[PDB]
């Protein structure tokens, strides 16, 4: 339905990338080099060089294939905190030809159930903080056969990973996995609807990562700290595959409370040269006392996930002397556009295409648009599907086919490309409002509302109108002190306020006051959920 690939028949990140570095150490061609440095922020630290990482990951593969009896192709849910065993287990899965399916420890039992059922997981790997949740729902998951516990303690019904690991052989015969063979399944965030199962192959993660490696400016002798939930695709790409493609060290902090002061102390206390985090990390750091906590070793700061505001960029540069280089992507496509270390930074832009990709702005018929014209961001997938693109939605070929327009995979995001090929994000396409022939981006309206002291949080969406077709509607969470005000009067005041700072065709003709907004587990506002209910 979407091009053929040009790839080697076989590919495996463990054998083709990681084991190279272990072999160099074994052969005396490189000194023993740190690969994984883990700290808990309470005095415990652990470090593996590449040889040790290879050996201990071979033990993990033996545990999974031997003791757990998991066979090539079997699906393994992984729900762990930021502990070194996540890295070991994922590598174990890659070696043993098992499909790893990471998720967040922040899941409720209902979330865990949905994913285990939908995914037909045959195994779950978890820590002691989620086993009680798992054990309330496990009987309802008929494919689930193995429960593997990473803990200092044992629990009846759960296999003891750490004990089995120490018992296992340090030799494992890596499976000769195919480049297009399924390696992972990631659920999408659920921002627009129920989470989708996105299948990735050995090459779409590992070979793509190998091709991208170094875009951050990270080099072989350096340490990168990627700040991420272990359930996100960011973790596999930037915490695991990209440093290890280069022979560099990945730094992991348990960071049990995402505390920005702990982040700051960590930067200032360890020789971290490169860091990756969502824009909120930088925003939080800027609210800390950066006079008192210097980090002269830090060189490269990158971000992904939401728009990097120009003010954030400017403030960071002023306070630290450093740039923040933005990137863009989605579960389905991995790293799609970025500002590489040699590129000029353009505030408000997310960079240029990843090297495997032909990224364009396209019209409603799939035609490439000139620079300066807003349209849909797409990646060319015909006649050749590029390395890095996912394999499709599991059990949902129709949904896969629905996002292909002509020769392009649609990201679902609007954008504009400038004269140098840099992309500017212009919003989720489905969120743009069409009222009286005007297109209205909710972000500008939400920003105008957030200026007003009454507004704590807001979401702007379309609402159906006996006709203007649809109108702009704002859902507003009020500051406590405004709950007492007359709402009709306050509504007019907020309307007038927006009319004062934006094109007055953009103002919310409807305002509904609400006590909360629906969000994903990561805190992303579910505008679709609101739109769906608004439209019945
Ligand atoms: N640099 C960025 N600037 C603006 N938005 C970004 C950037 N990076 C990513 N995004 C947004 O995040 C999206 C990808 O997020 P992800 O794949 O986690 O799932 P999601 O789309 O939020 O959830 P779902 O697919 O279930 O609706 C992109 O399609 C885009 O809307
Ligand atoms: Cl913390
Ligand atoms: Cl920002
Ligand atoms: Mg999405
Ligand atoms: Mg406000």
């Amino acid at each position: 339905q979407w091009g053929h690939q040009e790839v080697p028949a076989k590919f495996n990140f463990a054998s083709d990338v990681l084991d190279h570095w272990a072999d160099m150490e074994k052969a005396g061609k490189r000194p023993p080099s740190p690969a994984l440095w883990w700290v808990n922020g309470k005095g415990k630290e652990l470090m593996w060089n590449f040889r040790e990482l290879s050996e201990n990951s071979q033990q993990a593969a033996n545990v999974l294939s031997g003791a757990c009896g998991l066979q090539r192709g079997d699906r393994v849910a992984v729900v762990l905190p930021r502990v070194p065993e996540w890295w070991l287990v994922i590598l174990g899965c890659i070696r043993a030809g098992l499909i790893f399916m990471p998720g967040t420890i922040q899941m409720k039992s209902t979330d865990i159930l949905y994913r285990l059922q939908m995914s037909k997981a045959k195994a779950i790997v978890a820590g002691d903080e989620v086993i009680q949740e798992v054990d309330t729902v496990a009987s309802e998951c008929p494919s689930l056969r193995i429960k593997l516990l990473v803990s200092e303690k044992s629990c009846d019904g759960w296999l003891n990973f750490k004990k089995l690991l120490n018992e296992a052989s340090t030799t494992h015969h890596c499976v000769e996995t195919g480049s297009q063979e399924a390696s992972a399944i990631y659920f999408t965030s659920g921002t627009s609807g129920l989470p989708k199962m996105a299948e990735h192959s050995y090459s779409s993660l590992g070979l793509k990562a190998k091709m991208d490696a170094g875009w951050t400016g990270l080099q072989a002798s350096d340490i990168m700290w990627t700040i991420s939930d272990t359930g996100w695709i960011l973790n596999i790409l930037c915490s695991l595959m990209e440093p290890w493609a280069l022979g560099a060290c990945t730094f992991v902090h348990l960071l049990p409370k995402f505390d920005p002061l702990v982040i700051l102390k960590t930067l200032s206390s360890y020789p971290i040269k490169s860091m990756m985090g969502a824009p909120i990390v930088y925003r939080m750091l800027l609210q800390q006392d950066l006079s008192s906590y210097k980090f002269p070793h830090l060189q490269n700061c990158v971000t992904v996930g939401e728009s990097l505001l120009p003010e954030t960029l400017e403030n960071w540069r002023a306070q630290t002397g450093l740039d923040i280089r933005e990137s863009y992507g989605q579960t389905e496509t991995g790293l799609t556009c970025m500002v590489s270390k040699t590129m000029k930074i353009k505030p408000g832009y997310m960079g240029t295409a990843a090297s495997c990709y032909d990224v364009q702005i396209i019209d409603d018929k799939g035609n490439v648009l000139p620079p300066g014209t807003e349209g849909d961001i797409g990646i060319r997938v015909k006649p050749i599907r590029p390395i890095g693109i996912f394999s499709g939605y599991v059990d949902n070929p129709d949904k896969t086919a629905a996002n292909i327009r002509g020769d392009f995979w649609l990201l679902g995001d609007r954008g504009i490309k400038d004269e140098d090929g840099y992309f500017q994000f212009m919003g989720r396409a489905d969120d743009i409002i069409n009222s009286s022939g005007y297109r209205i981006g909710p972000s500008e309206v939400e920003n105008a509302l957030m200026e007003h002291p009454a507004v704590v949080e807001t979401a702007v969406i379309s609402s159906p109108d006996p006709v203007r077709g649809e109108v702009v509607k704002a859902f507003v969470v009020l500051a406590s002190q405004f709950l007492s005000h007359d709402p009709e009067q306050l509504t007019k005041e907020l309307q007038q306020h927006v009319k004062s700072v934006t094109a007055p065709y953009k103002y919310p003709r409807k305002i509904e006051f609400v006590l909360n907004l629906p969000k994903t587990v990561t805190g992303k506002i579910q505008r679709a959920k609101l739109r769906d209910k608004e439209w019945k």
